RNA sequence: GCUCGCCGGAAGACCAAGGGUUCCUGUCCAACGUUAAUCGGGGCAGGGUGAGUCGACCCCUAAGGCGAGGCCGAAAGGCG
């Protein structure tokens, strides 16, 4: 899952995930293909 | 979906006339439907009509209308 952790200043304390394309790619794909067999543009059927 | 029953020179398919979105899809049932309606030719929103060769347009005229001038008529106008 690509974990890495750093220090920023003071008491706080950041990290910086990474993830690859493949967890972020799909992540796209998997947001399109929801709204097309759903939402209904005005010029179309609903579903096409 | 399965049996049942009727029309079959029509209660079947088409075109002109006429109407004017009524055709398709989603959604809605208050009103309209002679009843209830999820359904509709009802409400709402979105789509749908592609032509050198089919029809209109155009070329040509019939009945008949209009009629430059012209004839005739108090005026309007009547014929050609």
């Amino acid at each position: 899952m690509q974990v890495s952790v750093e220090t920023t200043q003071g008491l706080g304390r950041r990290v910086t995930i990474t993830i690859a394309a493949d967890s972020i790619e799909t992540a796209v794909k998997s947001e399109l293909v929801n709204v097309a067999k759903k939402v209904r543009i005005d010029g179309f059927r609903k579903g096409k």
